[PDB]
């Protein structure tokens, strides 16, 4: 019975030895699980997650998905509104703008006409567009504010009206001054006071 | 000996009980890891995973990757097809249309001139252009298909024409009615039954 | 007491029996933890890792974010530099054109008007645009490159010009040969040597 409990003790030894191996078999298997490398990670915009999914958050205005990430999903606009336009140099008169804005995408297209003359003093003038000048201010007011990258530079705007009887037409060029306002330079035809009428205006910008 | 045996008796209770400690420290550890944030992650479109692989999935249309996500990838077009149009209202008659579309990235620009006369019946002409009626359509018919965003709008169209030995030209407006079909609406130069002659057509789509 | 040890032996047992099942559902359940498959998901471009932190990397030429993927970030330019053209077929001349390259995002927009006359020998012209022969090449000459994409078709190009007084005006075509050279192919309003003056060319270009 000494001799027998002395056995069972061997026995449990044994056992309890096992036991210490398979729990530093664990602690060594659970240092690695964690440690691993994917455990935190995080994703950082336009990346997002929300409830455990993954998300690429996508500007409408510029793109969607169908299942591959493609071009935009907003609806298109074709504005309609009155600008009222105003000479900053070469002339102080200002002039009454109809003016149709094609907005697709993050693109807007500027299609102006005149209504009256514009009295102009020089032989270039400065015709300034502000969005404060705009009667019936749209809803979608985002689509008529250029894009800081498109701001830093002149872009080419296309420019005819008529003088005394004849027609002029010049590629010339608008920058923005701020994100409200951009002016346009053209040539007026002549020199000295005079009237131009039937001003239209075409160019477009990136939002 | 039975000294002895108690001696070691209470030598394996130490150990089994340092056993039962690490055991529980090897439950808590186990715990934490079972309930870690970033098991079971998911990816929602356009990010996908295959074979533990994260993509983007890029329309070649739109975008693609040189390291960095940036534009097209997709081959540009140049198509030429012949493409009959349809007065749908202020004439009944047809024309053709020969029809180039620069088609880079997701925009299809168009360059259609006529050949023939079209018969115009009042001081204004709607012009239908519906896919059914080009001749050998092309096989990246897709080319020609506005997205549903650029559907929603009326979109600029240039038009110019020959009518009685003088030429007339106007920016018109196009709408989609379908995906197949747009029309476009444009003044005729004069009133009465009369020819129109030398048509062009300018204008550009988001697909 | 050696019935008090036996007593406490069959506790002992009792004890390592515990901690031997508590040791199998440890293994168990290291088992799954070892095997999930979030563990080592790795990210393809135009996805990177780096510090634990997913991001998209974004050319800032195409897309940048504000939250959501958006449209370009880099700011426009309007470069104005001197090209030399080649005539390659119908003309051995060369002529220079005053340049302004409008450069948003990932367009290119030219606009070029000539100094000069060329001379031409045909009734069709072919005028070449390489890189090699702009004078004071712009720092960001990738801007002037077309993408892979974009080379692969012919594009739209409008050019005007006057001859023996009289102006001329086509919608025409150009084509790369390389990534570094395009040329024009475009009529020359007769037949036999003349020369062409006041020659503007306007085109964009993706890159
Ligand atoms: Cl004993
Ligand atoms: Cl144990
Ligand atoms: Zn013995
Ligand atoms: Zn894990
Ligand atoms: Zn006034
Ligand atoms: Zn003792
Ligand atoms: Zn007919
Ligand atoms: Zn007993
Ligand atoms: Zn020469």
């Amino acid at each position: 019975t000494v001799d027998g409990n002395s056995t069972a003790i061997s026995n449990l030894k044994s056992d309890i030895s096992s036991n210490g191996l398979a729990i530093t078999d664990l602690q060594d298997r659970v240092k690695s699980l964690e440690s691993t490398a994917s455990h935190g990670l995080s994703f950082s915009p336009p990346l997002s997650v929300a409830d455990g999914v993954v998300s690429l958050d996508m500007d409408p205005y510029f793109c969607s998905q169908r299942v591959s990430l493609t071009s935009y999903s907003a609806e298109a606009q074709l504005m309609q509104f009155r600008w009222m336009a105003r000479g900053t140099n070469g002339s102080s008169d200002t002039i009454d703008m109809t003016v149709n804005a094609h907005c697709h995408g993050r693109r807007t297209d500027y299609m102006m006409s005149s209504t009256g003359n514009l009295t102009v003093t020089s032989n270039v003038v400065l015709l300034t567009f502000d969005l404060s000048d705009i009667t019936h201010i749209p809803s979608d007011l985002a689509r008529l504010v250029p894009s800081a990258g498109f701001q830093a530079a002149s872009f080419p705007v296309d420019v005819s009206f008529t003088r005394d009887s004849a027609t002029h037409a010049y590629q010339a060029y608008g920058v923005y001054s701020s994100s409200r306002v951009f002016t346009i330079t053209f040539p007026t035809g002549g020199d000295g006071t005079a009237n131009i009428r039937s001003l239209t205006v075409r160019t477009g910008i990136d939002t």
